[PDB]
């Protein structure tokens, strides 16, 4: 994979030129997209900018955010030809900064469960996730240093650690999700891929300018909460090993990590989660669904039909849950800097599954809002397994320094 | 002015055809749309559905909101011929339940300071307020039963007060936003326009299908909280009359009515709004500052350009300031059901000032989230005068029953 961090001091310090960085991209994509499919859409033309942080960094944008040089077609045939008359905030916020947008990456069709024909880098014949599953399988095949997804589930995550890239989903609301294809509004987050956490950090400080992801460093003697969201069913051996192998490098380079149990009321928060989803999802896709019902791909159009019946009535009471999990979480981060979870059930489903994995382990954070970073801690059969690290909202900064602090550690 | 809750009673029984009520819009706005200048777009061939509590209701949608069928140019050159793939949401809860889109209602600029042609209803030299302009004249000339608008600052109160039409601004994010131009997500509330109160609780009634907005009722006695608002300095001569004028047919309503202070947090946030709108607008609108700087209209262009500086700090700052504003507030509603203020600085201001009002009586109750609802109260030289009517948030229902009650009292 390609470092973003590792790109710009090459180019800071005259080593590479920002032509030849974007050059390279543009090779790496050509190299293996006829192989992995990561994207509706390669921009071949696009140059590196002339100044900025991110000078010389190529960027892949998931296909539901706004683009208006190229296509957003929003993964489904509804949007076929479909272009967005101004770019999206964040993708602005990224070319402010000096980046190349060199393409749209897949997505599923709305963001939902229906596979696209991306496949996982480091196993053709395995799924790279979804619902992010071209900005993870192009980081992940080593074609970009950087790529936007979004979550409400856990399509950021989830495909995060099937393709064994590290990414983030900021606290909630911190990126704007102006121009980005709406799923659920209390829930939709754009994320970020990269190589490792130090990457994200000089992504989002480019993206904001907020000083706290300016000089970032290893975190010391984190103090590490393991909790296996039991609620959320059984998970897979693949994904335990991982976590042991977490747990227990932490725990060598000076950590100290302890076995907690969420309170009841998180535990709750995680089963309305569908809930508030689907309810507002309805809302979301109401004219897809009502002039283009046929035409909403499969799954999709599946779990819409199952849910037109959900009332306002308990659709309100789920987001009363969800606030009371919220308080209720708080409190937990009085003893732990960060939580360490399950990325995903376990290594990635076979392509032939027709799925993109379930998003069980991901989707109580997203509605929590907290910040979620992912670190690759090994491979199962050639397949990537990685953790969650998770700190308290708005704690993005020390999360991303916990998860590089964990990178190391597992580094032996 | 055209009733909505009439147009449905009638509608209802069998003594008005959809056809029939649909074809008196269309007349109403032909009738005075040349003088008044409300609609961006008429469209003539828009016709009335069969079925649903909303058939034969024509609804006329800011454009600042998108339709699939009608252009959406933000009212700016930049978005000139602009045409949206699909309908809003809130567009779609309207046609789900009946509703015809008659038209496109005039906005100011990316719905900021920018004056638009449209004129006041009540006498043509004067404007109609912003800068949901047009959406406030069509209602208030009688051509519409109902409206579509925003809020940010005060784009839904201060136009309704200007053309004496009833309106609300509902409880922050009861409505979503999702196709929706984007100024500040932080404060964006999309708002409804109508004859009374009683229009605009069987227009969310149909919307949202909530329970809440069913069987609304005027309020009985209701307690009375009336607030000047004195961080924001004094209100013109007729603003203060409409208000004297609305406690006085309150209390012989039998209502309780008693003047409050707002606690200094709640005056704070009402300090720090502009931070936050002005913040997010450079990343909500980085697309067309930095690509279409100089075609910006004049007065936002302007009021981008002083704000360029703010900074993240300040503006996480001026976030933290507003919630501890909405807990404190939350406090005042505890002695007393709603509170009574004005709904704007006095009457419409002559076109020749080129402006559309001060929002400085609207904006803190943006930010504050709570539902608001102008009452019309009498008019000076011609020109009409309201009051706003607040209930704590997620009261919505209330908010209207005493709008109701008021309207009623006010009547005598």
């Amino acid at each position: 994979m390609i470092s973003l961090a590792d790109l710009q001091r090459r180019i800071e310090t005259g080593e590479l030129s920002p032509n030849a960085a974007i050059a390279q991209s543009h090779a790496a994509i050509e190299a293996r997209e006829k192989e992995v499919h990561a994207f509706v859409r390669h921009d071949k033309s696009a140059r590196a900018q002339a100044s900025g942080p991110l000078r010389g960094i190529a960027v892949g944008i998931k296909d539901i955010i706004d683009t208006a040089n190229m296509p957003t077609e929003m993964g489904s045939e509804i949007y076929r030809g479909w272009q967005p008359r101004s770019d999206a905030p964040v993708v602005m916020m990224l070319k402010r900064a000096g980046a190349t947008i060199i393409g749209k990456t897949t997505t599923t069709a709305f963001a939902s469960r229906d596979p696209t024909a991306t496949l996982n880098p480091h196993n053709t014949g395995h799924s790279p996730g979804g619902s992010s599953s071209g900005s993870a399988a192009a980081v992940g095949a080593g074609m970009i240093p950087l790529a936007l997804g979004t979550q409400t589930g856990g399509s950021v995550i989830r495909p995060a650690a099937y393709c064994g890239t590290a990414a983030i989903k900021p606290s909630f609301r911190m990126l704007p999700t102006v121009g980005v294809k709406c799923y659920s509004w209390a829930l939709d987050t754009v994320g970020l891929f990269g190589a490792r956490a130090e990457d994200l950090a000089r992504g989002l400080l480019a993206m904001t300018g907020r000083s706290e992801f300016s000089g970032i460093v290893p975190a010391k003697a984190p103090r590490i909460g393991v909790v296996r969201q039991e609620f959320a069913g059984a998970v897979e051996p693949a994904a335990e090993q991982g976590l042991q192998a977490a747990i227990k490098a932490a725990e060598r380079a000076g950590a100290s990590v302890q076995a907690i149990d969420l309170p009841e009321a998180v535990h709750e928060a995680w089963r309305i989660h569908p809930i508030i989803q689907d309810f507002e999802a309805h809302r979301a896709l109401a004219w897809e669904f009502s002039e283009h019902h046929d035409e909403i791909a499969p799954m999709l159009r599946a779990s819409l039909d199952a849910t037109v019946g959900l009332t306002p009535k308990e659709y309100d009471e789920a987001r009363r849950i969800g606030r009371r999990g919220r308080r209720e979480l708080g409190e937990v981060f009085e003893g732990v800097d960060v939580l360490l979870t399950y990325s995903a059930p376990g290594t990635a489903p076979a392509k032939a599954l027709a799925s993109t994995g379930d998003p069980r382990y991901n989707r109580l954070w997203t509605l929590m809002g907290n910040p979620c970073v992912n670190v690759p801690v090994l491979k199962v059969g050639g397949l990537p397994i990685g953790v969650q690290v998770i700190a308290r909202f708005g704690n993005d900064a020390h999360a991303l320094a916990t998860a590089w602090f964990l990178e190391d550690a597992l580094a032996k």
